[PDB]
């Protein structure tokens, strides 16, 4: 409690009462935050939500300090998010950024459940009005999917080389990329290397059809740690945000999101009822073993189910 | 209801008649008849999975049923025995002639259901009837619109992608998230003199993307190939490319493993298909939940907001 002083005080600007908000996001302080969300919904979606994503060691987190450092230095106010897999078991200089809104990963049983948080948080922290929202994510099952339908833009980042030299992404994330970034192109032969393949990676994209005839994703090399091509960056994805917001793709592609996160909950509520439910918990994970297992055909274990959602 | 016990000896002992006796049940309105096919094949479960699932998807135009009609034919005519069963989101509202009088094929139409995890669902039940019968091939089609293509590469054990044959300005490009599910392109439409010039070139195209994009070491690197279904070309090839595939991840256990995750999944479907059953079974029900859906889509309530509405409804 008290929620009507909280949303007051948030709608302010004030960081404490975001970080309250947070916190809050028990079952009856789950539910308190949500109505406080939807009572501030109309002061939401200001704000470049930006998905970032890239193998271990493509330097993620040195890229991000690195923009997050020069989007604060312009006046914005960035709030940088996870959704990590990790989460269910240092961007040092931006930390020090009172500008900056650095949250990791929350915690949950479930991957849903993290994505679930998360995009509570993001409305939060768009209605105590930070106007960049970065989401990191790493490529475990489903994360980046996820993380791509949470976001307006979806930033891949890569090590600077294709093919043969590729290894630990999974391959649509080609397909989710609105923009792929080559990092580590530092002076002199990184530049080359990181030239060569983004020119490989520039021929390729040429086969995959782009979503949008509004946007064609660019290739860039860029260097994180060494702070070239950042701005450049920037200017793309500020690009993007002009040029489908004038087509009224921005706003589309947020509603359909929308709705894909009103049934994924829904289908989340549903499920943890009976992965929760010392009742019916061990009965649930019976039909899933026996369907796993070849005993029972797909059918017979929602037939059981069926009769576990009865009661 | 029919005797289920001579039904089932019928069925397995490869009765085409008994097959389709046994889907029209699963396509009954009363729930009684359907009841009894669900129990039919828990009974034969010990006899299906001995086959080759294959999904084909593919632009309308691009010759996916002249394909699957000539393939289908030259599968029967080896000795196998191919079922064709389509996949097709319309199935939820509200013409391949020579394999049609095959005897040694059996084609049929999307089923209906309230989502397209039920239609899916529904297929794989069909699916296990089939290979409980004794075909040896079952080929699943994506049908119409829709997006049914993850729905179909997840109902099988290799995913074809066929493609048309333009080249350089004219390339048909490859459409959003169908790259990550390919396990094969074939360019089709490579008819003697230009069409295999212009397939050829597209195929060249495709192949060099696929190799910038793919990271290497996989069991399985998709092939680029060029067939004519209509004249009957590349398609000898393009089998031994799939009974490849189908040796190489069985020794891994790698299509095992897979339907193991989807037999997993198409479980969970049928359980969520009887959740919107409920929500959308009578007038009332049907227009609060459209008004939830229409509130979320309007930026006038949270997600959240929306799925508690829901939630409640049922
Ligand atoms: N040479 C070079 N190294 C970099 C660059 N960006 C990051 N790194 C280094 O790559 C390693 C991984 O960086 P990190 O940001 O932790 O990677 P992350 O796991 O993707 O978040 C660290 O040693 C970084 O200093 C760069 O642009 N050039
Ligand atoms: N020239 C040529 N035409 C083809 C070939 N395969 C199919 N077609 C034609 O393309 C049209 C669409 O074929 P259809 O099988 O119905 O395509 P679908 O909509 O993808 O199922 C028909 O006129 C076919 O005769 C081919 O290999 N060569």
């Amino acid at each position: 409690p008290d929620m009507d002083t909280l949303r007051e005080r948030l709608l302010a600007g004030d960081r404490a009462a975001l970080a309250r908000a947070i916190t809050l996001a028990r079952a009856d302080h789950r539910a308190a935050v949500r109505d406080l969300i939807d009572a501030v919904l109309p002061q939401t979606g200001r704000a470049i939500r930006v998905g970032i994503t890239g193998v271990p060691g493509v330097g993620k987190s040195t890229t991000i300090d690195a923009l997050g450092s020069l989007l604060t230095a312009a006046g914005h106010k960035v709030a940088v998010l996870a959704v990590d897999p990790s989460s269910t078991r240092r961007m040092a200089r931006l930390a020090i950024d009172r500008n900056a809104f650095i949250r990791p990963s929350p915690s949950s049983g479930t991957l849903g459940g993290v994505a679930a948080k998360t995009r509570e948080t993001m409305l939060l922290c768009e209605a105590a009005g930070f106007d960049v929202i970065l989401v990191e994510t790493v490529g475990v099952g489903q994360s980046e999917t996820a993380v791509a339908d949470l976001t307006d833009f979806f930033l891949v980042l890569m090590l600077p080389g294709a093919g043969d030299e590729l290894q630990g992404i999974k391959k649509g994330i080609f397909e989710l990329a609105d923009m792929i970034a080559v990092n580590k192109a530092d002076d002199g032969d990184g530049e080359r290397r990181a030239s060569a393949a983004a020119s490989e990676y520039r021929a390729a994209l040429h086969i995959l059809t782009p979503p949008s005839a509004t946007w064609t994703p660019p290739v860039v090399t860029i260097s994180g740690l060494h702070g070239k091509g950042l701005d450049s960056l920037w200017s793309r994805i500020e690009d993007h945000r002009s040029k489908l917001t004038a087509t009224g793709e921005i706003a589309g592609k947020r509603r359909e999101q929308d709705v894909k996160w009103m049934w994924a909950l829904v289908h989340e509520r549903l499920h943890q009822r009976l992965v929760g439910s010392a009742e019916v918990r061990q009965a649930t994970a019976e039909a899933e073993r026996a369907v796993a297992g070849g005993e029972h055909s797909p059918a017979a274990g929602a037939d059981a189910i069926a009769t576990l959602i009865g009661l």
